[PDB]
């Protein structure tokens, strides 16, 4: 007469807008930065004599934007393998080098792709 208690989303979300028995549906969504993969939604039915949610829960999968720029003349202080939502990347210029625009860069999220926040600084 009740499916099991849902569980738990690494980086997800599980809604319940009524209980968790029979004949009851679940909902699922990301958190920001995170990308879903699998089920949206989840019904208590019976299968055989299992009493038991239709769909399993689904992963939420981390957002990477793509390798920042690299800039001539300077440098990026220790770059990461990925960069998730609100990283950033900070450059300096070299000796002799006077730096022209953004100090740093945030990776953001444009349409559940990782996107850098603006361009990367000039080293003159
Ligand atoms: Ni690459």
């Amino acid at each position: 007469k009740s499916c099991p208690n849902p569980g738990a989303i690494a980086n997800g979300q599980i809604d319940v807008p009524g209980g968790i028995l029979f004949g009851a549906t679940i909902s699922f969504s990301c958190n920001t930065g995170y990308k879903l993969a699998g089920s949206t939604s989840s019904f208590c039915l019976i299968s055989g004599s299992s009493v038991q949610w239709s769909d399993p829960l689904p992963e939420c999968r981390e957002i990477y934007c793509p390798a920042p720029p690299q800039i001539d003349n300077g440098i990026i202080q220790g770059e990461r393998d990925h960069y998730g939502y609100r990283q950033s990347v900070t450059y300096a210029c070299n000796k002799g080098f006077t730096m022209i625009g953004e100090h740093s860069i945030y990776c953001t999220v444009n349409n559940d792709a990782g996107e850098w926040s603006g361009p990367p600084p000039e080293c003159r």
